[PDB]
């Protein structure tokens, strides 16, 4: 039918040892370490990585006494970089620290002498939330599948089923969709790409078989895979050099992997290494929570929420709701529903979503959205 | 009318001295320096900045002999950081260099022994292009206005009309729109935010007046400003500490400022510091060129183009065209038009858009899209 308007859409994800993701995990491990001692820590920790080097850079004002060497090295250990053969080793890498206090000019307008409920936005910016009824967790299939493919390789690396696997990995999933009055419905997998760092002992043919049979067929529902699905498995033919040795990594360079995989929209701000006063994080989280709550209320099938802030001002400047033609109520009526049911000041968001809890390292690989353990993934019951 | 579905939409931009943008400009100045000597330079230059420090990090394989100290210091000079009073000085800062050759495992699959036309994609990834008929340059008004507000402050800083202005600035523009069968039409400016670093001699009241009268009223068409427009001008009340001293900066952390300001979509990849073999850049540029050419052909009013790649493979894995209900031809018919009129292999894109030319530092502030001098902004005449 013409109404089905068949289309392709692609998303990617990366694994725990991808150098950009190493940085996000380290930045969030530093955040967590601070929050365990000082729940009101002001943290803006950037991490940069390259061969043999982790650099911490940014601004922290906190009463915590944090051993940055240990936090960094424990994180790299967890990811799996523990020997020179792998290109990176937690035991023997350089950890360099260039951390200062938060600017007093920022402190004075954001939080100094303020009541927590009316804490100012930590910066200006725009943030989006997105939800789709296409999966139970209200996320695009493309991004969820991409994440799970990386998680599966990590699981098989750690169990020793595929002991040639190294931590740096990338995946990409192209799904063929149909549409239904603005809603989207996955039909089949059009193309899958997987690139993963590996040892020098395993053959290409063996790696390719394992990637199809033990990774892809374990993760992707069988109904979506068919004879015409295209597989680009270890397309480079060789990925021995990997991690920070293959590619310099930086915090906040996987913004789209972290969120919706190309769906919805993004305001530009990174999540990792930032406490709740940074609306780049807290408001993006709340926006996701709003979007998901609207879908789970049965008020729409798909929705994009935009919010924005000025530095030092608690109240959002603007909130906008876009439902892709999938709501019976108007977008203006839904904005009234959101105003009646949510308070998107960061000092209220912190309460609703428990954002001083040291769970941030868990968010920094495999996506900040879609996973059931995070508070912004528990829909709020709406009155309307 | 119900059809007009009035809504708010917000975009931001930043100035030349914003620390993230300093990094993009430096990464692209390094790229340009290489290309002037070696048109086929392989460059993946990340820059990090913080108080007193510029760190270059990443991978370069090139026959060029580049003086990184001079390239960095000239760039910081140009931006305007030339004295300790400003928080940063090109003469006296630290420049640290951690640059290695490109991974041979990447080299061997991307370009080694290949014919230029069939050069492989430098990585996997997804990229979007976007165009809208709402302005002549086919860009959202929100983002164009945000860019111009920063450019205006830079102009007045350099001319000495407003000599208290320093290089680090941020702007944010919320426009009230109506819609027309999927197209969008700006009606009025709802909210403007401007924060700009300044000296210790100027009063807040004087800065606020100058920002409204000499910056905003000079840039925003008078018809869009009215008595109810909200102005958040120097909302922090004090922005003396700025640049890398106020906030650590990193290359590729202004991805949304660089592109469409929240409109369209983003695939996640940074532009700055990368040669054309990196499809994060070349394919995003070509995607913009495709989108703009479709609007300028009169085939749609608004359009989003997605393309994607696997590392080492020249041909895009998938191309998708979304017209928001604004095309008479189907999205499938338009994809046929795009296939007949464009070749989105990076080794053809490089030819069409002249991507070995050292013009990249010019792209690294004020947006990569919308400005008439870049080849991807000259629409291609379509046969259909
Ligand atoms: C291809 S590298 C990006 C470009 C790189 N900076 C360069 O110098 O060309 C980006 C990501 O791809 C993955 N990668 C690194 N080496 C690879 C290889 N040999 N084959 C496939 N993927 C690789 C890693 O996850 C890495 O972080
Ligand atoms: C507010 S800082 C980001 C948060 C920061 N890392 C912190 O520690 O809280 C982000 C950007 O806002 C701008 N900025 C820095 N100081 C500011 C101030 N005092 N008032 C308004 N904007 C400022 C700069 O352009 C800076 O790069
Ligand atoms: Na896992
Ligand atoms: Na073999
Ligand atoms: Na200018
Ligand atoms: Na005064």
């Amino acid at each position: 039918f013409q109404s089905m308007g068949v289309f392709m859409f692609t998303s990617e994800s990366v694994g725990e040892g991808h150098p950009d993701k190493i940085c996000d995990q380290i930045s969030d491990a530093v955040l967590d370490a601070h929050l365990k001692q000082d729940p009101n820590a002001k943290v803006a920790c950037e991490t940069v990585c390259k061969t043999g080097m982790v650099l911490l850079c940014g601004e922290i004002t906190s009463m915590a006494m944090v051993d940055y060497q240990r936090v960094v090295r424990d994180t790299i250990k967890h990811i799996g970089y523990d020997d020179s053969a792998k290109g990176f080793d937690f035991k023997t890498c350089n950890v360099l620290v260039a951390l200062e206090q938060q600017s007093p000019d920022i402190a004075q307008c954001v939080h100094l002498d303020r009541n927590e409920e009316d804490v100012g936005a930590g910066d200006q910016g725009l943030m989006f939330g997105y939800a789709t009824d296409e999966t139970e967790e209200c996320m695009p299939l493309t991004i969820i599948l991409a994440h799970k493919l990386n998680a599966r390789m990590a699981d098989l690396r750690r169990s020793g089923l595929l002991p040639w696997l190294r931590p740096d990995s990338k995946t990409q999933v192209t799904v063929q969709y149909m549409q239904d009055n603005g809603a989207v419905i996955p039909v089949r997998i059009h193309t899958i790409v997987i690139s993963v760092q590996h040892n020098e002992d395993i053959t290409l043919e063996e790696m390719r078989r394992a990637l199809k049979e033990q990774v892809i067929r374990a993760v992707v529902p069988a109904k979506y895979l068919d004879e015409d699905t295209v597989y680009h498995l270890q397309p480079s033919g060789r990925f021995v050099i990997g991690g920070p040795q293959g590619d310099a990594g930086v915090t906040g360079r996987k913004i789209i992997v972290d969120t919706y995989g190309g769906w919805g929209a993004h305001g530009g701000g990174a999540f990792s290494g930032k406490d709740y006063t940074k609306v780049d994080r807290s408001a993006a989280y709340a926006a996701r929570w709003v979007a998901k709550s609207l879908v789970k209320a049965g008020l729409c099938r798909r929705v994009l929420v935009q919010v924005s802030y000025a530095i030092g001002v608690a109240e959002p400047l603007s909130i906008s709701i876009f439902t892709y033609g999938t709501s019976q109520k108007t977008e203006r009526e839904l904005l009234d529903v959101v105003h009646k049911n949510f308070d998107l000041r960061p000092g209220v968001i912190v309460r609703d979503l428990d954002l001083k809890k040291p769970i941030y390292q868990k968010t920094a690989c495999y996506g900040h959205f879609g996973r059931s353990e995070f508070p912004w993934e528990v829909p709020r019951k709406l009155v309307f």
